[PDB]
């Protein structure tokens, strides 16, 4: 298979925020996510620090401990589903991802067609990640929760 | 203004070094020991080596680790334990804790010779996953391990 890019990457809040999908991915530990066999894609959010990141992250670093909720909407059929992307690592580094049933999902019309994808992104403090705030070593305040929107054509499992 | 603690160790795809500095102020509040009660901020600096076996790019910070510490004054025999928590400073993410040394109510943690031990477990403990497919998959995580350092604590900076 391979990666299919979703929309255009956004630069916001000190971060580059890109979306891609792949074929379904076998994940460990088991039960952590939807089984590959029961899915049609693996959806990934690629989020890294820009230059001059205001929260202390070096350019290029992965942004860890983010809470990323998603909404995937087939605008042709109206079908909507939601979930969360979980942190994980592949051979090219860490990302946030989830296996998702598309055609396999008979509870809605999640077939090939036109989609809107939304990420709802909350800062690392929501998961207990800390920041220095002293004059000598501190960094700027975190972003408030925000959303990014992409549009793409889902053409089926990459093969 | 960081004070090196012992010698860095390279293992399980990671460079693991320790440093201390002056106490820092962390948000959210009520978790890390307040700056004014502490004498040092202890940090573990943990980054991927080349060809990291779990797919982390060389130099990336190693996230989602569980890290406990033990600090022993070998002169007085005082021992304390705690946790190092993930956080970010102007020099990037690390695992750290404010620690009372001279200011520890129990005494025994002043200037002297110390042994520091980190007890580290892998990210799966915190729900972090890994691809295991043929094309993009990566190997198993290390089992829980410890690393040990010796240093002289010369006083609160
Ligand atoms: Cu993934
Ligand atoms: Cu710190
Ligand atoms: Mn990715
Ligand atoms: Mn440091």
């Amino acid at each position: 298979g391979g990666e299919v890019p979703i929309g255009d990457p956004k630069e916001l809040n000190g971060m580059e925020i890109a979306a891609v999908y792949l074929q379904p991915i076998e994940m460990e530990p088991r039960g952590i996510d939807l089984a590959a066999s029961l899915a049609d894609i693996h959806l990934e959010a690629d989020i890294h620090a820009l230059k001059n990141n205001p929260n202390g992250f070096p350019e290029g670093f992965w942004m860890p401990y983010l809470t990323i909720a998603y909404e995937l909407k087939n605008t042709d059929t109206g079908a909507i589903k939601r979930g969360t992307l979980m942190p994980m690592v592949a051979d090219d580094g860490p990302h946030y991802g989830a296996n998702i049933a598309m055609e396999k999902d008979k509870k809605g019309g999640f077939g090939v067609g036109n989609y809107e994808l939304t990420f709802y992104i909350s800062n690392p403090e929501k998961q207990g990640f800390g920041r220095h705030v002293d004059e000598e070593t501190g960094v700027g305040k975190w972003f408030e929760p925000f959303k990014v929107d992409y549009k793409f054509k889902y053409t089926g499992t990459p093969k």
